[PDB]
């Protein structure tokens, strides 16, 4: 868990920007469930033009549909993305194969200037619980000062043929300034801290699958409801069905929104992107030109 606090925003944005001085390349750790809304708001001015491989992580997670909607948006502004695993270990070569491919044009020109060729050096950036631990561990193929009191060290980790990868990320901080993010996010699980009504965030995730899977809902719960219900009986149906209730038979909000947010953070229903390219047309041109 993170405390954000300006200081230690000022903090974390020197230091990233100190690490990345030392690299070719950085690989932005991303959410594969929402692939924008996951992104530090201020990512672009810290990476500044540094090439760019984008790690569409927890893919296992997602919708690959949806997900190659977000990778054909992060082509179009020259990164190279790739979708991961990094818990069960899924599709990992692929990391050392973008990060070639992102610097090769620089090795190129220093190829042509008659430098020896050498290890590309990478670090990952990222928010908060995007999964930067679990993939530096699983490409160092080890679990990354042990005694009290003494100060750990920065230290390179040979991966593959050609990479050396920083074994400490770069953590910034999620978006906070929008509501609807807020609810993506803590959806996720990215942000597990207040100042987001669960309730709220509940209805939200509700809603998204009324709208996008809702046979699967009905099913998972085994419920059915009027579809003109309001979304307080779709509250009501889950609590009745799973006996969470309180008082007689009132029904334990408390305990069906957790319930809730609990099965969508953990894909017990399925396994969804929650940043639906096409609804956010407009979100994407006012925070294009920049
Ligand atoms: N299902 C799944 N879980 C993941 C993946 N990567 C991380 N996780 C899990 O997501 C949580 C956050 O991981 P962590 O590495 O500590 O994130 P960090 O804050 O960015 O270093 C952990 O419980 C991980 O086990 C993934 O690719 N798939």
């Amino acid at each position: 868990v993170i405390q954000w606090y300006p200081g230690h925003m000022a903090k974390a944005k020197r230091e990233v920007s100190e690490q990345l001085k030392k690299v070719d390349v950085v690989f932005e750790l991303v959410d594969a469930r929402i692939p924008y809304s996951s992104r530090n708001p201020m990512i672009d001015e810290v990476i500044n033009q540094k090439p760019r491989v984008v790690i569409l992580n927890k893919k296992d997670m997602s919708n690959l549909n949806e997900m190659s909607k977000w990778e054909q948006f992060f082509i179009d502004k020259g990164y190279y993305p790739v979708s991961v695993d990094a818990k069960h270990g899924k599709n990992l070569k692929k990391v050392e194969a973008a990060a070639i491919k992102a610097t090769a044009e620089k090795f190129e020109r220093e190829k042509a200037k008659g430098l020896k060729p050498r290890a590309i050096r990478a670090m990952i950036v990222g928010i908060p619980n995007v999964g930067k631990s679990t993939l530096i561990n699983k490409l160092a193929k080890r679990s990354i000062g042990n005694k009290p009191g003494v100060t750990k060290q920065q230290q390179w980790i040979k991966v593959g043929n050609a990479l050396q990868l920083l074994d400490t990320p770069g953590i910034l901080w999620p978006k906070f300034e929008d509501e609807e993010v807020g609810k993506k996010l803590s959806l996720t699980g990215a942000i597990k801290d207040s100042i987001v009504h669960l309730d709220e965030v509940a209805i939200y995730g509700l809603n998204f699958l009324i709208q996008n899977d809702l046979a699967r809902l009905k099913s998972h719960y085994n419920i059915e409801v009027p579809e003109d219900a309001e979304i307080i009986a779709w509250f009501d149906a889950i609590g009745k069905k799973r006996g969470l209730i309180r008082r007689g038979n009132e029904i334990d909000y408390e305990a069906v929104i957790e319930l809730i947010i609990y099965d969508i953070r953990n894909a017990k229903i399925g396994n969804y992107c929650f940043d639906i390219f096409k609804d956010m047309t407009e979100e994407l041109a006012n925070d294009a030109n920049n």
